[PDB]
């Protein structure tokens, strides 16, 4: 699919940048027509077929059209797409409170940790239901529409990885973050909806303790420790957590993708439900 292909600078002017990756920068931007503020995503094109730099247009292709499948509260939408020979823009809803990522280095007290899980697992019951797999679920890829408020609302964010799955699995290398990827990642397996199961258990680890359940010295580390599900509840971290937030984790933090919580599981689960 060809995107438009006029200057966009022509209808946006640029301002904050707003996050920088691999192969893409994002900026704060406004429309010229209507004054409406955006964020910009630059992503950088391949300029070879077997280059490894820059982004395939068929990994763009993908992220756009899944991008564009997508409204719902918790989770970013996709105004527009423009194109030039060396990026594609994404121009995106803009979120301007930060990354959960930078609020949590500011741990949570079970309502607050509830409070944000609750809308993540919203956002994903959301994407679960159209068959979506996010695949790089974490805390930088959480985004705060207002930080000082006592309980901001959040945008799940960076859908770089995320893949339809028409057939319960898809079977493609597809790996984010050794802290967050699911056993089923490191291991080069059949991937699903699970994969994202096990990274909200990883993430409710972190808001509940402020540590890492797998993190090790080195990525190897980390990633023998997932496959292994090396991890345990330090006292010193999880003292007065309450016993039903542990088996919440417990019950995320499972090898066998078929034994782990779904997203339904997890919105029924005593500790989440209402
Ligand atoms: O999507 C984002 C955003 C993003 C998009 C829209 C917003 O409103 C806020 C941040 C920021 O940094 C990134 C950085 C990346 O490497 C990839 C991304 O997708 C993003």
């Amino acid at each position: 699919t060809v995107f438009r292909q006029e200057n966009v600078d022509d209808y946006y002017d640029t301002g904050e940048e707003l996050g920088s990756g691999q192969f893409a920068v994002v900026k704060k931007c406004r429309e010229k027509s209507t004054g409406l503020q955006y964020a910009a995503k630059f992503i950088k094109k391949r300029r070879t077929k077997s280059s490894r730099r820059g982004v395939s247009r068929e990994d763009i292709e993908r992220e756009v059209s899944i991008l564009k499948e997508i409204q719902h509260p918790n989770v970013i939408t996709l105004h527009e797409v423009y194109e030039n020979k060396t990026d594609v823009i994404l121009i995106l809803e803009l979120v301007a409170g930060g990354e959960l990522f930078d609020f949590l280095a500011e741990s949570l007290t079970e309502e607050e940790a509830t409070e944000f899980l609750k809308q993540i697992l919203n956002g994903v019951y959301y994407l679960h239901s159209l068959q979506i797999a996010h695949f790089d679920l974490k805390p930088e890829n959480i985004m705060l529409l207002d930080r000082n408020v006592p309980k901001p609302r959040i945008k799940i964010i960076d859908f770089g990885l995320a893949h339809k799955i028409d057939f319960g699995n898809e079977f493609k290398n597809i790996f984010g973050t050794p802290e967050f990827v699911a056993p089923e990642i490191v291991n080069y397996e059949p991937l699903g909806l699970e994969a994202d199961m096990w990274s909200i258990g990883v993430i409710t680890y972190i808001l509940l303790s402020g540590a890492s359940p797998f993190l090790g010295d080195t990525k190897q580390e980390t990633l023998a420790n997932v496959s292994a599900v090396n991890y345990e509840f330090e006292d010193e971290y999880f003292s007065n957590t309450s016993a039903l937030a542990k088996d919440f984790i417990r019950r995320l933090l499972v090898k066998d993708p078929k034994k782990r919580m779904t997203i339904q599981d997890s919105l029924q689960h005593p500790w989440i439900k209402p």
